[PDB]
């Protein structure tokens, strides 16, 4: 179709109007004092959040352009929140003022590519600065703390945080799940996660969490990539019988068997998600039986001579419930006997003996790692559903804010780590003045959420950011109370990894931005 | 009536495309191969020109910010060219070039105060830079030299030149008139020059010159503020009989009598100039006495009763000549006799043995100097009086340049010297980042008159400039012959004054203009 | 006042367009088949005619930029035919050629000085084989020739240009009236010529000649700036009794002074004509004395003390007529006394002796030239009144032809001199390839001239042109009998000095606007 | 070859005397020989640096001497490590001339209306 092509100044302004159509959209739920957005649906009355990650997806413009714009920073200020579990609005308030001052150097006749090597290297420096300002989170005491903070001031969650992780580890893989009642349940099961997500979002059936989730499904496991229904068919008959859910792991699912997965499910005449095979080559066949072992199912190898057609329930493996996310898939519960499942951790272990590099046996104890530490799994209790679907809200948000905490610490909240690494970094130059001044932008840029936290309490965002300097450590205010003191102590703090995904993934889409010098889109028509 | 009031860049681009529409009317003339501007006058078939003065000179813009801007320029830049007779043109390019890069910066957000202090410094080290390149001018084989050059390659004018301030001095009062035939003629008559300029530019009669010259004149001497022109009709009377023009010498000329004077001279029913007296208080009574002697008139003063409406023709004074500029005012062979004017010289040296303060006899020294030094006049001969009036122009001109050649010397032409010295400051710092880049816009803006010279040649400019800041010194390119050197050798040059004097200028108005926050003007209709 | 300002090329179209309307305005006259013009007057019918200098006088553009573009042209076009009494049709279709080219040239890339170096080398050679071609017009016999192919084939026109410079010389002064009856007279009347023109083309009282006639004038003759009418009163009084016209020669007239005169002369109040003095400095003043005593007048001196306002009708000097063009003044026979002339010849020629430079010796020789060799008178004689205006008119003409032909001879018309040149000048080079461009712009300029004539006449250019080239010397095309062969001696010649002037003047005006890159003008 | 876009502006300095059987020939040739200094000009372009004095300099060496955009260097572009295919850059110049030659001598286009 015939294009729409802009170029230079015009076609960067056109972004930026639309990453600030996201930003401004967004930075108003930032802080305590956070605003509401209203999110209109017409399928009932409008929707009213504070959560900057809904009012992100809803955002999407007329102008092909400006929306381009705003799609690219959504995009990357996503997989902050999909990194830490948060960091998505700091990640878009970050890029909207490195752009805007990025454009207006490139507009004073900077050259763009110092411009981004400018801001690189004040963020790899800044990154570096976070580090140090760290505080770790460690012993059992810290870890409730953080959970604790983590979910509202509420020590019940900060304790069954502390519990999960003293079973399966700090490495150790965690679910939570609906209470059967009023008392709170901790069991470790039979268990696997690994790296792969859903092939199609629209296999999501809880929204609110943006992933997928299967009661009591059975397990495919093939090893070759399905790309037509017709072999299909025997088996999507015998799972509609029984009346239950399907998770297809393959080496890949494509073309119109993914469509008719797609279509069929969203229909719902049968159930289905589909997730890649974790790994590559030889380790992809290992880790498909490792899951067959642990679900009790067989895996239906073309290599050997087996067919699709010929696939039976009997062959399907199954486990009590599956989450499936954008970047990781959880089998919770497999029905894998006892016997089968330590039987093959004994002969992976064989294996570590007769292994000859250093890097085979790394990969060989991620492996029985997973086969044998199992998964914890906490089913929250209440009074009232209302109650226990709420808790178990605040139980998933901890979890992944105590996880990311666990891995680089803690650092200053309401936005003061940022400007506080900033103000250790005034000395910092680069190979010309073109990247200095990339330096300043981003440097600048670090005083973003701070600011945007005051202004949204209404206070002077100049002055109070102008007091944070004066101090350091993790000295800093508490938009809350309109105190001033030690963050970590007051109880705003964010993890150390929050912080940094944020600003690397903003740092990420505004140094590209800033070197674009040409776009193309389709025309209205 | 009703402003229009502009405030921001809002004002500052307009201003900005104002003074575009000037320097690039002007600047297309600006080199050996300059480019001709058609100047349309209804009455008669269209100017063609080369002299960006004289251009400048029509630019006016109907919109009304554009044109402040225009005319802001216009009036900064032409006092170049009153104090070294030529760089108006030079000035108006770099104007441009400054504001062009100031605004941009103010846009950046830079501070508009800081900017301008960073050119301010950036100006008074390119001057002083300016003075150590310079090559002086002080035996007459330099004069005539540099006479030479100004009069277009013409040994003759630089002769005549140099034998004119081999009579009277280096300091001397030199003046050009038309010759009576072929020979040329120097002699030394009985005048005076004071500082005092026309008092509306309306009286000029002499355009290119931009001065007014009256021929066998009469003059009135009056001690008093004329206001009103009804004391002025029995003598105006007087001299609308003998058809002979009259310049008046008082205290000052205002209100009615001013505005009267301005439209009867337009009229052309009374030829009419008035000037004020120099100096001020006492010393204003004793020079106006000085011009009475000299001239052989009788000064009208109040103080002792006289009145205006009782002055006949008998107590105007009168001379051959008188020439008035936007400065200086001449008055040319005084028809005071010998035993007159010898009298008061030797009334005012009795004076200076009274004296008792030693700035009393310098004042007084002065005086003496004017009444007795006289003044040199050069008649210019040629063979045709197209050809006697075309070298009497050449002749004026380059008796400006060689004056400011002897001032200040001479330095490389061609826009090499601005070139040079803006190389000499590459390590020039201010006391903010703001100022450091008011420093780079000054020294980029240096180079603009070259890059101009070298644009309308049809050469690089990029590749010219950074060829001459290879070099050092008075090294530079030579646009004529397109081959590289000693530009002072090849006889490219420009008086130091000149140079120094429009880049002072044009960093004036520039400055002014970047710290412009507000424009009132009136409305459209 | 608010002034549009354009630049490059957006003012360089502009201006071309306007030159186009002019030039395709006048060149469709070109040529012996050329075409008629009608123009239009305010009263009366209208004027048709193939005179391409009354068609250029009438053209003004609405559009200020294009208007610019076409005066310029008609200014510098004009001058040709002041200079040689021919060729501003010809200088605007060169004008034309060069500026389309040269224009296109610019756009292209090529370096707009280096096209007008190119241009002006290409000219410079041009004239000098122009002098080369030339065929010299010295015996009488060629100068009675050469008057009768200008007067449309009158012997008898070539007859009295031939006897009159055969009287006052071949530089001496001619000038043309009405006859008094059928017979043709001349004589020989005391009388000068200097270089000074009028000072407001709204003195021209005869518009075909576009120069100014005064008919027993009175003369006035001041050694000062004139510049206010006030002392002019009492003499302009003193010359409207006895209803008579009044030559002003002064020092100059500006100002209030001039536009009073230019008014009051076109209301018909006074008639009334003003000219500088000759020359400038101590010989202006001595001239002046010249005209005074050979006019029978008294100078006004304000050096002495005179003044103008005790100014008399016996101090102004009188002759029988007066001729004003754009350069010259011409005082026809002068009340002055034999005895006062000779008088002040005699005066003249004891300053030669005293004389101790050449240069002085020279200018004195020159004054005594023109007051003894005083000037020549042709009436011109008719049966009717309609004839005698019609073949005067003729002899005016011829008169400047053959006058230019003397000076620099005669070369191929048609515009054939010009093409046979541009064809030796092919191996003409330049310092660079922008220089070559210019210099083949110029020579294919050269051919617009005979391009437009064949054209006008129904014929194939190109054709023509070509084989015009293939011959040598004055061999070229008659475009009225359609035949080939020598130029010349079938009588096809325009004097060297008009085909000169017109090349010049319009590589001239074609050199100024393709290096014009900004133009200035009032708003609509 | 040199990379950088230098052999192509190499090639062209050593064609400056090539010739053709008319003017209009000679013109083809210069077209072809300064649309040689694209390459190079644009990529100095997009580093913020002069083409024109790049390009100038790059045509007073010899060889595969070039100018290495990434290090702002000048010197021998194969030992600095900057190099195409000898074959990537005579494709590049043949078919780019190929088509260009077809446009110059278009004088009819003939297409559907909007409609
Ligand atoms: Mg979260
Ligand atoms: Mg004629």
């Amino acid at each position: 179709a015939a294009k729409d092509v802009k170029f230079g100044n015009d076609a960067r302004v056109k972004m930026l109007r639309g990453v600030n159509v996201l930003a401004d959209a967004v930075k108003v739920t930032l802080g305590p004092k956070g605003r509401n957005v209203v999110l209109d649906k017409s399928f009932g009355a409008p929707t009213i959040t504070k959560d900057g990650v809904s009012v992100a997806r809803e955002i999407e413009l007329e102008d092909k352009f400006e929306n381009m714009g705003a799609q690219m920073v959504k995009e990357v200020a996503s997989k902050a929140n999909d990194a830490a579990g948060d960091g998505t609005t700091t990640a878009t308030v970050l890029a909207q003022a490195i752009i805007t001052e990025g454009l207006k150097a490139v507009a004073a006749g900077m050259n763009p590519m110092d411009l981004k090597r400018g801001i690189d290297k004040a963020v790899t420096a800044a990154v570096e600065e976070l580090k140090a300002l760290s505080v770790p989170c460690s012993d059992s005491k810290a870890i409730a703390q953080v959970g604790t903070i983590s979910a509202n001031s509420d020590e019940t969650v900060g304790k069954l945080i502390a519990e999960a992780m003293d079973k399966v580890g700090k490495e150790g893989v965690i679910t939570v799940e609906d209470g059967t009642g009023l008392q709170d349940e901790l069991d470790v099961v039979e268990g696997m996660q690994f790296d792969r997500g859903y092939l199609s979002p629209y296999f999501i059936n809880k929204p609110e969490t943006g992933a997928v989730e299967l009661e009591s499904p059975f397990i495919l496991l093939a090893d070759k990539k399905i790309s037509n229904i017709r072999e299909m068919l025997p088996v999507l008959e015998a799972v509609a019988k029984a009346g239950k859910p399907l998770l297809i792991i393959a080496e890949d699912v494509e073309g119109e068997a993914l469509a008719t997965l797609v279509v069929n499910t969203m229909r719902g005449i049968v159930k289905v998600a589909a997730v890649k095979a974790p790994g590559f080559g030889d380790r992809r066949k290992a880790m498909l039986q490792d899951i067959a072992t642990l679900t009790g199912g067989t895996v239906i190898s073309e290599e050997i001579g087996m067919e699709l057609e010929k696939a039976t329930l009997e062959d399907l493996g199954q486990a009590k419930r599956v989450v499936i996310n954008k970047d990781t898939t959880t089998i919770i519960d497999g029905v894998g006997e006892e016997a089968a499942i330590q039987g093959r951790v004994a002969q992976i272990r064989q294996q570590i003996e007769e292994a000859t590099s250093d890097y085979d046996r790394e990969k060989l104890q991620e492996r029985v790692a997973k086969l044998a530490g199992g998964v914890a799994v906490i089913k929250v209790g209440a009074a009232t559903e209302v109650e226990m679907k709420e808790k178990k809200a605040r139980v998933e948000d901890a979890l992944h804010a105590t996880r990311a905490a666990v891995e680089e610490g803690v650092v200053a909240g309401g936005g003061v780590a940022l400007i506080r690494v900033a103000s250790k970094l005034a000395d910092l130059r680069g190979q010309n003045e073109d990247q200095n001044v990339g330096i300043k932008v981003a440097l600048r840029a670090m005083e973003a959420p701070l600011r945007q936290i005051v202004l949204n309490c209404g206070e002077e965002p100049s002055v109070v950011a102008n007091t944070v300097k004066g101090g350091d450590g993790n000295y800093g205010y508490n938009a809350a109370t309109e105190e001033y003191g030690n963050m970590i102590d007051m109880g705003i703090l964010d993890p150390t990894k929050v912080t940094r995904s944020a600003l690397q993934y903003a740092a990420s889409v505004a140094g590209l931005m800033i070197t674009t010098e040409c776009m193309v889109t389709d025309l209205p028509k």
